[PDB]
């Protein structure tokens, strides 16, 4: 049953055809247990093992690295029986690495807590339904219950499904609607249509929702929806947006792939018709059957050669390293690849209650009469500080501390606060703090008693737990609580009634103390009390304190205002019908005006801060929260998201407003406003859509369980420490201190990652492009092999491994925070890097051909035709006689590939001190920068002379040591990059853009 709450009770039970006396027959149960099945919010699953898996092989990359494998698999069998000992190394090596990043791969999945089983727990298991059967209430499964059935609750229940109320039995019915709204006030219920189609959530006071529970009172009403369409069914709808989305880097990191994969097969095409004229001549040893192993052999050659292997390896570490930096600032990261995305950060998306506020309402302010002189009314006001539960804070009059107990009026405000008080104070040992024990806005009051101390009473020694409730048992020792006349919708107050507990305060007599709207209240008063004295209420006097307390709920303060009273001549106990609410306002009149306290959910101290550095940085911050249009734009002021006196006419909206915007129009709201009230789970996700749908990068702040689809939904959810477990499930973060400034230093670090990353990345694929130049060369000059991918692997894996993870340590900039976000797409590498890693690369591929052709003709170990013949190496077996007169075995000599090899080692731990920095020499930024780099390429040296000493490495690399003459060679051809990097930058620094 759709629009139940526009629907009158009537015509609700006429739709399902029950009656509210016996409810609905067991063949009713069972045919609409049949068409709208059970009561339950579906389980989620799909992290099938036959599937994860096929993913973490789902990577362009790691195909063309999966295939090169197996054909260099293949290409290791069909090998000679020279050392085919040795020759699986590479295909093993490969295979290794994949099921290794791989098996990662299914960890940081198989590891993560369902928001929805977090979300189920708000499912009570059991329900309470009068059925056709018996005549008394019967006791099942939340999970049986079905549209239509005559549901009830009572105090303490958690709501079984959306429920149309019928009739309320107390004498109002208390709900808690928090899950929905976020706010912790109870709302009162009643059983009148509300008209409006469109009605939001917190509208809806003739509805119970599943999942809320009941703060007081007991009703009967009948189920109108269950399962999914229920409220707490959409949100469990969008918590299983299950369609990941990859962060910008990882966007980057794709289509680099996928050009990748391109060019890798353009080559390969490059390579087949360079050979133009290979079986031109009548060759035998070419058989047309086996004889393709040529190019097969290049083609993994290249793929290793282009693929930077590590790369994936360092990103992790740098990103572990930056995540345990961020728990040292008590911001604990669910999702690696959030720390860098959190960086990218243009708008900020909020919660107000429990986010930006305490979520403890707390009274800030007050008033009693301070004179009266006809038709002058002078007024005693003081404010009160802390932000929450715990009785710390001051009384303070002109800014200065002041004692409560010497001023009567505050000594009966307290005393009507403490009495007229249905919840206490509570301290949480085990917490280490103080909560609340019954409703927000009384607690508030109970908290206020104890910062007051109208009587002195020492507080010093008494613990914890003791000073929760010391000041107000001490009221309750003079004056003694004898019944409670409960709050009842048509009066809009309450009071108690009350008598001295000891003689010695036998002048006070019998007395009734009153607190509620002000309005009706002191339109019950008669008098007003000025000290212990009272005189009459006149309108000079009744005009001075209406004109306060509207400026107290309506400007800066915007304050929920309670007024006090006292009937100094209450009835007798006997005159009064305590079971008829009706009667209660009678009862409360003929009122003495005392007071009137003001309070609020306030904002916590380092918000405000933070929301300008954010603005610093270029990042927004919106407001979307459940709570009320007014208190929400006085909060924005307050914490500097609107100006003092800024026009908020078109920059906030409330639910309901905003969805009657078409959906042009509610596109760009999202854009310029920056406060959205009254709304529900799904407006917020909405929100964060549209802002996403601009391509910005949007975060979002909560702690409710309504803020659960928008932390989902956004691209970086940051979830409060003392929130709700499924927000928490929900984020890819944790403000474990609840402290917002948290969030600033975890942007912050997140550009410092993002900077590190974008370097070590540009030195790694810059490597990989002299890698490839060389295959290049190496292949269309007809030339020996200079590198393998043997070879190749160990340098894109620990040679460049760690300088990579050492650049990841570059300090960061000092500006970093006052400039504004990067843009999602911009480009790791173009424009003019593109030509500067072009030529770097260019020479990389020359210096490593050029070393190994070097060794071949000039060297001093093994000449070779200084006319290039060096190219037909091939013809020497079939040949011999031709121009040869040595050993065929010499084109695969380990000299050769091992002077290759050390020239790239060098040549990259030289560009490596080239990637300190972008456009800056190493003179402007010396290298002992980074002590880690330097660290770094020492590991990585002795590693490499490793590989040409211990004989059970050389053998499988095909590595051979070097001379004092070889070496030297090898620092005249790679040192000299350091010149041309330098010199490259400078053509930028100080022409293109310096
Ligand atoms: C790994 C090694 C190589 C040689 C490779 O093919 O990388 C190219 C490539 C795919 C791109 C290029 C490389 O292109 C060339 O070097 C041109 C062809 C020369 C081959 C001549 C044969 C000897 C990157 C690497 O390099 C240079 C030096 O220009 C820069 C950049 O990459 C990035 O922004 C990095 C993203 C992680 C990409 O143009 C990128 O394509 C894109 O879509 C981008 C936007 O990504
Ligand atoms: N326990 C209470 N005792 C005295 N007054 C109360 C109590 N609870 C609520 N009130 C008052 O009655 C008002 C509640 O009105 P109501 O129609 O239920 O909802 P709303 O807050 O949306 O106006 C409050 O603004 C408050 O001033
Ligand atoms: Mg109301
Ligand atoms: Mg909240
Ligand atoms: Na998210």
């Amino acid at each position: 049953m759709e629009a139940a709450h526009s629907k009158s009770t009537e015509e609700c039970l006429a739709y399902f055809g029950v009656s509210e006396t016996t409810g609905l027959t067991p063949d009713q149960v069972k045919r609409h247990l049949e068409k709208y099945g059970h009561n339950e919010l579906p389980a989620e699953e799909g992290k099938s093992l036959w599937e994860l898996v096929i993913e973490q092989f789902e990577d362009l990359l790691v195909r063309i690295l999966l295939l090169a494998a197996c054909i260099s698999f293949v290409l290791a069998w069909f090998e000679e029986g020279e050392e085919t000992i040795t020759a699986f190394v590479e295909p093993f090596v490969i295979l290794l690495i994949l099921i290794a990043n791989a098996i990662v791969g299914v960890w940081q999945e198989r590891n993560a807590e369902n928001a929805i089983e977090a979300l189920k727990e708000y499912e009570p298991e059991m329900g309470k339904v009068y059925r056709a059967d018996r005549k008394s209430v019967q006791r099942i499964k939340a999970r049986d219950i079905v549209p239509g059935d005559i549901v009830e609750v009572a105090v303490g229940d958690k709501v079984p499904a959306d429920i149309r109320i019928l009739s309320i039995k107390s004498t109002t019915l208390r709900v808690d609607q928090s899950i929905l709204t976020g706010e912790s006030v109870s709302v009162i219920k009643h059983t009148e249509p509300v008209p409006d189609p469109r009605a939001v959530n917190q509208d809806k006071k003739n509805m119970l929702f599943s999942g809320t529970n009941i703060a007081a009172g007991k009703a009967l009403g009948i189920v109108a929806t269950t399962g999914v369409s229920t409220e707490i069914g959409k949100i469990r709808d969008q918590m299983a947006a299950t369609e990941q989305d990859k962060t910008p880097l990882q966007q980057k990191l794709d289509e680099f792939g996928e050009q990748l994969s391109k060019v890798i097969s353009l080559i390969c095409v490059a390579v087949w018709l360079i050979n133009i004229g290979h079986f031109n001549d009548p060759v035998h040893g070419g058989s047309w059957i086996r004889g393709a192993i040529y190019y097969f052999k290049i083609a993994v050659a290249l793929a290793v050669a282009a693929i930077p292997e590590g790369l994936p390896a360092v990103i992790t570490t740098c990103l572990a390293l930056g995540t345990r930096r961020m728990a040292k600032k008590n911001a604990i990261v669910r999702s690696l690849p959030s720390v860098e995305t959190l960086g990218c950060t243009s708008v900020i998306c909020s919660d107000k209650t429990g986010t930006l506020t305490t979520n403890q309402m707390s009274v800030c302010k007050m008033f009693i009469i301070d004179k009266v002189d006809g038709d002058f009314c002078s007024l005693n006001e003081f404010s009160i500080t802390g932000s929450t539960y715990a009785p710390e804070g001051e009384v303070l009059k002109n800014d200065k501390p002041i004692r409560s107990g010497q001023f009567d009026g505050l000594v009966e405000l307290a005393t009507i606060c403490a009495l007229c008080n249905d919840s206490s104070l509570d301290f949480n040992e085990t917490k280490g703090v103080y909560e609340k024990v019954g409703e927000a806005t009384e607690t508030a009051l109970t908290t206020l008693v104890e910062k007051m101390n109208v009587f002195n009473t020492e507080v010093r020694n008494l613990s914890k737990v003791e000073r929760a409730n010391a000041c107000n048992s001490v009221i309750r020792q003079l004056m003694k609580k004898e019944f409670t006349l409960e709050f009842s919708r048509d009066r809009k107050s309450m009071s108690v009634y009350c008598s001295p507990a000891k003689s010695s305060r036998a002048a006070v007599g019998n007395k009734m103390f009153v607190k509620g709207a002000p309005e009706g209240v002191i339109d019950r008063c008669n008098y007003v009390r000025v000290g212990t004295t009272r005189v009459p209420m006149t309108g000079p006097v009744k005009e001075k304190i209406l004109s306060v307390i509207k400026e107290w709920g309506t400007g800066r303060d915007t304050l929920r205002c309670l007024a006090l009273a006292t009937r100094d001549t209450p009835p007798k106990r006997e005159e009064m019908v305590l079971d008829d609410s009706s009667r209660f306002m009678e009862y409360e009149t003929d009122l003495t005006f005392v007071g009137v306290v003001g309070m609020l959910d306030p904002p916590r101290k380092e918000v405000m801060g933070s929301i300008q550095l954010c603005r610093d940085a270029g990042i927004r911050v919106i407001m979307i929260t459940g709570d009320n249009k007014g208190t929400a734009i006085a909060i924005c002021r307050r914490i500097g998201i609107f100006g003092e006196n800024e026009e908020v006419a078109d920059r906030a909206y409330t639910g309901r407003e905003f969805d009657d915007l078409p959906l042009a129009e509610q596109r760009e709201a999202c854009r310029r406003a920056c406060c959205f009230a009254r709304v529900e789970p799904s407006h917020k996700s909405k929100i964060v859509e549209y802002l996403q749908s601009y391509d910005e990068i949007t975060a979002m702040t909560g702690d409710g369980v309504n803020d659960a689809p928008a932390l989902k939904k956004a691209e970086i959810g940051i979830a409060m420490g003392s929130g709700t477990a499924v927000a928490k499930t929900a984020s890819e973060m944790v403000l474990a201190d609840d402290n917002f400034s948290t969030i600033v230093a975890a942007v912050e670090e997140g550009r410092a990652i993002y900077n590190n990353m974008k370097q070590f990345i540009r030195y790694l694929i810059s490597s990989n492009v002299g890698e490839v130049v060389c295959i290049f060369l190496t292949a269309a000059l007809g030339l020996p092999e200079a590198l393998i991918p043997v070879q190749l692997l160990w340098v894109n894996l620990v040679t460049d491994g760690l300088p990579a993870t050492a650049l990841g340590f570059n300090p960061p900039d000092l500006d970093i925070m006052d400039r504004p976000p990067r843009s999602p797409k911009e480009p790791l590498i173009s424009g003019w890097l593109f030509f500067r890693y072009m030529a770097i690369g260019g020479y990389v591929g020359a210096a490593t051909v050029g070393a190994a052709a070097w060794w071949f003709m000039y060297a001093e170990d093994g000449p070779g035709v200084t006319y290039h013949q060096l190219t037909h190496f091939m013809q020497c077996t079939e040949d011999h006689p031709h121009f040869e007169g040595l050993d065929c075995e010499i084109f695969e000599a380990p000299e050769p590939m091992t002077m290759a090899l050390s020239v790239l080692v060098t040549i990259e731990m030289c560009n490596a001190l080239n990637s300190l920095s972008e456009n800056q020499s190493l003179m402007r930024m010396p290298p002992w920068v980074n002590i880690w780099l330097l660290g770094s390429i020492c590991l990585s040296m002795s590693l490499h002379f490793l590989i040409l000493y211990v004989d059970p490495l050389p053998m499988i690399f095909k590595l051979k040591a070097l001379d004092l003459t070889q070496w030297l060679m090898v620092l005249k051809i790679s040192l000299p990059v350091i010149g041309l990097d330098e010199i490259l930058k400078f053509i930028a620094r100080n022409y293109l853009e310096g």
